[PDB]
């Protein structure tokens, strides 16, 4: 059907931050397996099977609208040069584009485009998930410090 | 071991092409599928493999070489309205990303960074071989129309 236009916008917004996401996640799980981290790994490597489908459900659904994928700008990535430097990063994007998200789903509600709004919903609720784990990690590091964080990551 | 500022940056650059090239194929090959082009969707797959492995090795010998992911801005992605730009914008950003290639390999052999110009040497051969077949599949175009090329895709 042809689907609302900002609704379709708004879509291509939140593809371009799954897109950028997935990028950073490249390059974080392949740092934190260089030194060692494999519990960070593996939560980035989750998290980045998520925001796949995140992608895929986005590109689907302004298919279906008859839309064409048309990213806007993704700009620089800040991959940080620490463990701290590069999860700060990764809060920075992933609130960024839980108010991005919400923003959305207000608007599609609005305009009584509910399948697409509901899409959202659920993509919001793994994306909350995903702030949650990163939040927690940097209170740890807080509270230890980094160094002391970093070390008890070390394997018995 | 510590490795030349020079080659880390060209290495970070040509990562960065990876990924924007990556991110190209992600809504192109959904775009083939969703109009029944299986075969241009599986190329854009394969080729896909290909790049991120290429990526993949890039990570690899920046951190080898002691230096830390850090990527340019990449840009706008032009991912195109039909097939015939599509490919095109493939096109684009495969000759820039080969030319970057032949200066980074130069420049690595004048260096003595062997291992790092033979391992651009092998993504290089990749690289050209995904030029030719898009540079193939647009001179069809050119040749029957769009439209007959797209109409000689559908499936007996
Ligand atoms: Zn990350
Ligand atoms: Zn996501
Ligand atoms: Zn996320
Ligand atoms: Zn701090
Ligand atoms: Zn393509
Ligand atoms: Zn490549
Ligand atoms: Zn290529
Ligand atoms: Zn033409």
């Amino acid at each position: 059907m042809k689907g609302d236009t900002k609704v379709i916008n708004y879509l291509n917004k939140l593809l371009g931050n799954e897109l950028v996401a997935i990028n950073q996640f490249f390059l974080h799980a392949r740092m934190f397996k260089n030194w060692g981290l494999k519990r960070l790994n593996d939560v980035e490597y989750r998290e980045s099977i998520d925001e796949m489908k995140h992608a895929d459900r986005y590109i689907e659904r302004i298919l279906f609208l008859e839309g064409l994928p048309n990213l806007q700008d993704l700009g620089k990535l800040n991959i940080g040069e620490d463990v701290e430097e590069m999860l700060r990063s990764d809060l920075a994007l992933e609130l960024d584009g839980a108010k991005n998200l919400r923003e959305a789903i207000g608007y599609a509600d609005s305009v009584r485009d509910y399948v697409s709004r509901d899409m959202m919903i659920e993509i919001l609720r793994d994306e909350e998930g995903h702030i949650d784990w990163l939040e927690t990690e940097l209170d740890l590091i807080q509270k230890m410090g980094l160094q002391n964080y970093l070390q008890a990551q070390i394997r018995e």
